């Protein structure tokens, strides 16, 4: 077989494989469970860690440690409920209220990413982790391997000069520049569609039109019998995220302002899950005195 | 004022400014002239040097040395005829035969770049250097600061998976992927237009239509009185490079196969300029013996 590097074994007791490969481990210092992501041997790994260290949001996975050996070892927090994929696999569908609670968190997470100049680019049910086995739980976005950092573009520098020698396709690209983040909103629309209905909107199963053609036209597979169980507001949101034009597509802010997300009961349940997890971390408070 | 770093002064005697800032210097070891490009203080500089060290073509400038101090110092070969810009500034126009000789070299240089996965992205008369004050001379492409290296794209990796969650604009982008190099061919068409005519094809002078609009429509300013002096073959080539669609636009290979470049006299003059410059470098030959 092979062995774990000495530096890792020093701080962690390695255990069972959880699914790159992810292993269960125990931090020796605390006796607490962690998840260790093993990445076989680089440029994406450098960016991934850098992104993970900068982010601080309750709906985004946190990096605990990192080891650079024969393979890369990213120590992450352990999520007991596993992937959202396992709750939707086959034709399993979540209760609409459960969809809302998880979707709201996904929007807050993606909104936080976009506010911080990060595009995930790989949002899918297998990259959404649940904090517990209970259906009302906190969710965390993970797997920042395909992610991209937004900064000052070469296009922005190109536009500071005279376009005497500049090609027309560069000038045509100015119309869409800065809409890259809209790929996350499309992905969010696909996750929401799956969660609400139990089936994917674009599939090669029981159809002639190519997957490519179903996507570029945005003609999702609508099954009325399945969707009758779902509210009009929920479907209206899916429809606004599954828009072909990335400039007309709903952003995370527009999705958060949508009537389907104006649910104080869902919001209170989320605030209740937050404070319950924070209860262990919470240091005493400097309180005002009259 | 300021001073040059000790490591540079050790090998070079710094002299007059030639124009970032470029200074004339003398290599102490050989007593030969060099040009030293001073870049004030990074990511483009790293890529520029890396590109320059890899390239070996007679129509591309060579890096001789590099110093990483308070500012970056790139030691390059000295070109005695200066920039092609100075031969075309105002309404100065080169003889058609001189255009051909210089253009042919620019095509060989750009073809070599494209074959080696490099896109220049900043081709213009000020980035073309002449080897001598004589009109029949060797030309060198310079200023690789805006250049881009072509490798395995994120798109190529994205297409290896199922597009269930993939946004339509990513799939739409597949049509044009890999045509980035065509920006150099557009720039070459603009340089050729200027060289042949003495005036730019797109200008804000004496017109109402915006520079952007003249470029995206590809409606260049054609002055028949100026172009009557020029051959139909030369204009036909300009027309094939100044094509709006980057997929229909002439590539360097198509431009090299164009009837205007099928001139053995021009080719012989280029081969004659090559061997004359190589004469000093030429080590003795291992010759066959019957
Ligand atoms: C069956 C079980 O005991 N599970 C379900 C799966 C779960 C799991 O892989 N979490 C996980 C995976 C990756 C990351 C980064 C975090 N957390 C552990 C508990
Ligand atoms: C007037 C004169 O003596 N010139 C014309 C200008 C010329 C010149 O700047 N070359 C140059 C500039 C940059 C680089 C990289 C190489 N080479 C030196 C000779
Ligand atoms: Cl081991
Ligand atoms: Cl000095």
């Amino acid at each position: 077989m092979s062995v774990y590097p000495k530096a890792l074994r020093d701080e962690y007791i390695m255990s069972k494989t959880l699914g790159g490969e992810v292993k269960l481990a125990f931090e020796r210092k605390t006796c607490k469970k962690v998840a260790i992501k093993i990445i076989s041997k680089a440029l994406n790994v450098e960016t991934e860690i850098e992104i993970l260290k900068k982010l601080n949001h309750p709906c985004i996975i946190k990096i605990k440690n990192f080891f650079d050996a024969e393979d890369y070892y990213i120590v992450l927090e352990l999520m007991e409920g596993g992937e959202l994929f396992d709750k939707v696999v086959g034709n399993k569908r979540l209760k609409e209220a459960t969809c809302k609670l998880y979707f709201y968190q996904m929007l807050l997470a993606v909104q936080y990413l976009h506010e911080n100049g990060i595009i995930h680019r790989d949002l899918k049910p297998e990259n959404v982790l649940l904090s517990s086995q209970e259906e009302d739980c906190l969710i965390k976005i993970t797997d920042f391997g395909h992610s991209k950092i937004l900064g000052e573009t070469s296009l922005m520098r190109t536009l500071c000069g005279t376009p005497t020698y500049l090609a027309p396709e560069v000038l045509v690209s100015v119309g869409t520049a800065g809409y890259n983040r809209a790929v996350d909103c499309w992905s969010l629309g696909v996750i929401l569609f799956i969660c609400l209905s139990g089936y994917p909107p674009f599939s090669e199963h029981r159809t002639q039109v190519s997957l490519k053609d179903q996507i570029t036209s945005g003609k999702y597979n609508f099954i009325p019998e399945v969707w009758a169980e779902v509210s009009e507001k929920a479907l209206d949101l899916v429809k606004k995220l599954l828009v072909v034009d990335p400039k007309a597509r709903f952003t995370t802010e527009e999705a958060l302002r949508h009537p389907w997300l104006q649910d104080e009961d869902m919001k209170r349940k989320f605030q209740d899950l937050l404070s319950e997890e924070n209860e262990s971390t919470a240091l005493p408070q400097v309180l005002a005195q009259p």
